[PDB]
């Protein structure tokens, strides 16, 4: 059986000092979010790219804006779908002239670089890049 997932989990049970260290500065205080029942879950809405949202919506995603943890839950069940990873490494992912790499701009990336995915998310949910 395959492990993607289960290196993807850690990703959104992660930060602290998965946190990037170059770069981007520390990200802000948000969320203000309801707690009234115990299914709430949610944190601060972002704004995530264009070509970002038709790889969410290519997954079924409902919304237009999105949680940091909504964002990488469905590009994790993309890439999971889609079967990008690496046969042997399972915490590698390949995608070269296709819509994951055009976002990432990478031909691959480890999962286990927390930092470096976070930075690139980070970057996925500021302002576009057409040129």
């Amino acid at each position: 059986m395959p492990r993607f997932w289960e290196y993807w989990l850690r990703l959104m049970e992660g930060g602290g000092e998965n946190l990037y260290f170059q770069g981007m500065s520390v990200p802000t205080d948000g969320a203000v979010t309801t707690s009234q029942i115990p299914a709430s879950e949610q944190e601060t809405l972002v704004r995530p790219k264009p070509l970002l949202l038709k790889l969410l919506k290519s997954v079924g995603a409902q919304k237009d804006t999105y949680t940091m943890k909504e964002v990488l839950f469905y590009l994790g069940q993309y890439i999971m779908t889609k079967r990008l990873y690496d046969e042997k490494q399972q915490h590698i992912v390949y995608c070269s002239n296709d819509l994951l790499g055009d976002l990432f701009g990478v031909p691959s990336f480890s999962v286990k670089e927390h930092r470096k995915i976070y930075t690139m998310m980070a970057s996925m949910t500021g302002g576009q890049q057409m040129g």
